[PDB]
């Protein structure tokens, strides 16, 4: 219940919410049926329309009108925007030349620049370009000040998972809004997007902008808009708020608009229908610079420019049907669309089996237009997965494409032409980045980055400590003219040992073999300086990774490559070695096909024995640094060291084996050298962080051989590609991957033909940041390299996503 006769006289827009059953002025009263009776008629004024004309300059102040034209407006903050323009001479902001705002020139009483973030829904990254012609406000921000040529969304691409990232910092995962629709089984509650249980706070984790901005005493503006209140409107509400006494006025606001998304759900992304939406956006952007110009504070705000998810083709006729696959339809429910979540109808349904229901989705059809997932196993790039909202089975769609239950769903429910919600590497999911103002750089672009990234800079522009959140603080500092973050590498908690030859060969009983029994002083010194790292320069070019977490590990160096071998995992957490464009592949001769050798250096206890591969039936082994690389035929022993051994599936073994005898050396030829850092990953509970050894799930049949869930690589090389990667004088490119360790290759649905035709395109689905592999992993790398240390938190962040232009 509401008394909704108390009165909205003096409180339009109140940034207070006050309590039940007195009755709202505030911008979501109309969205939870609150309002005061009057807000209409005193709050939602549009009497003479939002623009001055020659007429009405210095008219007798009329309270009834949208806005004024009157001599007092400017002190009252309530004149239209284009006031001055039409009645004091000025031009238009978009009319003025640019010129570079060195420095916040902000009136009297302002303690720090406001922040303005202008969110538009489904502004696709190509829009800046596409639509450059009929978008001149926008077109000035983005050339005058710094932006992305676009900015990767979180997945899923909708609009309520991102729009919380970007006010958060968080993944979907944490943060809790993980879709549009949600089934919450502790709550047993349901999220819709229509409705009233979307307003109970028990849904929405993590601490958004506007609550750490008012715990840290800096005020801000609502940031959610309802639907019905007019975009001019929202803007003059923003201006009039910038008017307040020094006291009462915040730093931080939001404009939020429905467009380009409404209308490109109805016409397709490029439909001719998209032009006048985009003129419209451009107009508004119009209002606000005018009327920030009239308040003289056009080179005083930060202003953001920013899109939640771009907007695809999408049509009814491109929909697949669960019904074609599963008899059973009936005892599931599907979230349907751009994505699947698929859960049992009844948990009162002891016969319902999501191993079969996996299975009568896989690769069923030979051009099926989505692919099912346990979660646990979707790349590890989408952070997917640890939430109990998050549906076990997931269904990965194909862009352009629907998943529904039945036929009935989508005729009984071709309407739209556009949709989105898609994997976020997707091209047509991208959207855009501009900051405009006295904080952000001059005519300035920046290479693209991930919407998590921003929470910390929005932070950073209102000298805000961020919450913690996903994002990694520094990496977006070249964006910034000042109020930079200068953070410390982490302290290194583990040191190594080094161990020297201390175990005989018959010490070891592993049940291991291998034909080495085969015999100079000149080459007796040269073996010995290899063990003490004399070639550790060329195959660990940006220092060993350092140990975050408290654990017993061992650096081994070798002729061709070095290791940090753990003492309580008995494998490396890392190896790493440089292939320079020259170096030759050879062949696994044939004496030494299963050569396991004993390494001196490590205890009997300490180590892997083959006999327990032998005895599991389903595990086999592979080895970190490939012996198909070994730099000489002595050399090649190294690589059969059992430190040097890892578990693998045999069906992982058909992928591992060509990224290491044919991809690595492709990459080399092509980078000009690279550097590589493999390692095993576990994360048996999928929340995307380095398992302690009490979580393992599996192990090596009747041994301590815990089994990795993923296997990385970190590929590293000089982005001046003229350069070769082991003597670079610049910065540095990589790419990297997480590849699923499964017992199947269920996941490729060409795996039967031959590895060249399937390999590298499950690499490119699993392609990852450093950063990634540095959570699931608890090292940190790059640690002593010549590059800025922003620099290389830019690096670590990036993602090669293998997109066209
Ligand atoms: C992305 O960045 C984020 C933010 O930094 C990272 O997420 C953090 O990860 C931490 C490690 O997993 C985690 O720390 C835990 O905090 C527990 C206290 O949790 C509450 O308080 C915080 C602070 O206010 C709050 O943020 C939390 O909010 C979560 O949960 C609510 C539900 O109430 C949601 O509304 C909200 O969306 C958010 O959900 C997410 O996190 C939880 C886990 O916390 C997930 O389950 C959800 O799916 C969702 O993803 C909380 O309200 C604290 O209890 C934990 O301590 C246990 O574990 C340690 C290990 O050190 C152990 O020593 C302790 O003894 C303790 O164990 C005991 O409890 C166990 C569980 O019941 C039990 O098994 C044991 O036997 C013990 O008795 C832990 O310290 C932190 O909460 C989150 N924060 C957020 C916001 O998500 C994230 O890791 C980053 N992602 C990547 C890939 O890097
Ligand atoms: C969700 C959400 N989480 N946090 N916010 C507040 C917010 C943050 C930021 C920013 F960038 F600063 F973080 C900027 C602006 C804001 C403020 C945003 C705001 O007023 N809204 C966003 C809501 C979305 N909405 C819908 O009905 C809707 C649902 C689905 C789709 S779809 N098909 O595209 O998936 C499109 C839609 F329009 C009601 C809008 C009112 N909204
Ligand atoms: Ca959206
Ligand atoms: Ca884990
Ligand atoms: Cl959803
Ligand atoms: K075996
Ligand atoms: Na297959
Ligand atoms: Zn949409």
């Amino acid at each position: 219940w509401t008394a909704t006769s108390g009165s909205c006289k003096g409180r339009c827009f109140e940034l207070q919410e006050v309590g039940p059953p007195d009755c709202r002025c505030d911008n979501l009263c109309k969205s939870y049926s609150s309002c005061c009776h009057d807000f209409d008629e005193l709050c939602l004024k549009t009497a003479r329309g939002w623009e001055c004309t020659k007429d009405r300059c210095g008219e007798v102040r009329n309270e009834e009108n949208a806005c004024h034209c009157s001599e007092d407006c400017l002190s009252r903050g309530d004149c239209c925007t284009n006031y001055q323009v039409v009645c004091k001479g000025e031009s238009h902001w978009v009319d003025d030349d640019c010129e570079e705002i060195k420095v916040p020139e902000c009136p009297a009483g302002f303690v720090r620049p406001p922040l303005i973030i202008f969110s538009v829904d489904g502004f696709r990254a190509s829009y800046m370009k596409k639509g450059s012609k009929v978008m001149p406000n926008i077109e000035k921000l983005r050339s005058c000040g710094t932006h992305a040529p676009y900015m990767r969304p979180v997945y899923p691409t909708k609009t309520f998972p991102n729009l919380y990232t970007l006010a958060t910092g968080l993944y979907p995962e944490s943060h809790g809004i993980v879709g549009n629709s949600m089934y919450d089984p502790v709550f047993d509650a349901s999220f819709h997007l229509r409705g009233r249980e979307k307003f109970n706070h028990r849904w929405w984790g993590g601490q958004p902008l506007w609550i750490t901005a008012t715990k840290q005493g800096v005020r801000a503006g609502t940031f959610f808009w309802s639907v019905s209140i007019p975009h001019e409107r929202r803007i003059l509400t923003i201006l009039q708020w910038l008017s307040l006494p020094d006291n009462e006025r915040p730093s931080v606001y939001a404009f939020y608009s429905e467009q380009p998304d409404f209308s490109g759900h109805k016409y397709g992304p490029f439909g001719p229908e998209m032009t006048n939406p985009l003129r419209e956006i451009d107009k508004t952007v119009g209002q606000l610079m005018d009327g920030l110009k009239q308040l003289r504070l056009h080179r005083c705000v930060n202003v953001i420019f920013v899109g939640d998810h771009g907007m695809e083709d999408v049509t009814c006729d491109r929909t697949e049907f669960l019904s074609n696959y599963l008899t059973n339809v009936d005892d599931i429910t599907l979230v349907p669309g751009t994505l699947g979540r698929i859960r049992a109808k009844s948990i009162n349904n002891s016969k319902y089996d999501p191993k079969t229901i996996i299975a009568a989705l896989t690769c069923k059809k030979p051009d099926q237009h989505f692919k099912p997932y346990m979660k646990q196993h979707l790349p590890k790039r989408l952070h997917y997965a640890n939430n109990r909202r998050i549906e076990d089975i997931h269904l990965l769609v194909d862009r352009r494409w629907h998943v529904a239950r039945k036929p009935l769903d989508v005729y009984k429910k071709c309407f739209f032409q556009g949709d989105h919600g898609f994997d976020n590497k997707v091209n047509s999911m991208q959207t855009v980045f501009v900051g405009y103002g006295p904080t952000f750089k001059y005519r300035t672009k920046v290479p693209p980055f991930e919407n998590i990234e921003l929470y910390n800079v929005m932070c950073d522009l209102l000298g805000l400590k961020p919450a913690p959140n996903n994002g990694t603080h520094g990496s977006l500092n070249h964006l910034l003219r000042t109020n930079t973050f200068r953070p410390t590498m982490p302290d290194e908690v583990s040191r190594p040992n080094y161990p020297g030859i201390m175990y005989l060969q018959s010490e070891f009983d592993l049940g291991c073999t291998c034909d080495d029994k085969v015999e100079n002083k000149l080459e007796e010194l040269n073996k010995r300086l290899h063990t003490k790292g004399s070639t550790k320069e060329r195959h660990l070019l940006y220092g060993r990774p350092a140990v975050l977490y408290r654990t017993s590990y061992d650096i081994l160096y070798h002729t061709d490559f070095e290791s940090g071998y753990s003492e309580i995992f008995l494998m490396p957490l890392w190896t790493s070695y440089t292939i320079s464009k020259q170096a030759e592949v050879s062949s696994i001769p044939e004496h030494l096909t299963n050569c396991v050798r004993p390494d001196v250096r490590v205890s009997p206890g300490f180590s892997q024995n083959c006999l327990a591969y032998k005895n599991d039936k389903q595990m086999s082994y592979g080895f970190l640094f490939p012996p198909y690389l070994s730099s000489s035929p002595e050399a090649k022993y190294d690589a059969f060291l059992v430190t040097n051994m890892v578990p693998m599936y045999p069906a992982f073994k058909r992928v591992w084996a060509y990224f290491q005898r044919v991809l690595v050396k492709k990459y080399a030829s092509e980078r000009n050298g690279v550097n590589v850092i493999s390692g095993p990953i576990f994360d048996y509970n999928y929340d995307g962080l380095r398992d302690t050894e009490d979580e393992i799930k599996q192990y090596v049949e009747g041994s301590s051989i815990p089994v990795p869930t993923h296997y990385y690589s970190i590929i590293t090389s000089c982005l001046d590609f003229t350069q070769p990667a082991d003597k670079c004088d610049g910065p540095l490119s990589v790419s990297s991957f997480i590849l699923p360790h499964r017992p199947d290759n269920d996941e490729s649905c060409n795996s039967s033909e031959d590895e060249s035709k399937w390999v590298e395109e499950l690499m490119k689905m699993h392609t990852a940041r450093v950063r990634d592999i540095e959570h699931l992993t608890g090292l940190d790398f790059y640690r002593k390299t010549s590059r800025s240390y922003s620099e290389i938190l830019t690096l670590k962040t990036y993602l090669h996503t293998y997109e066209s232009e």
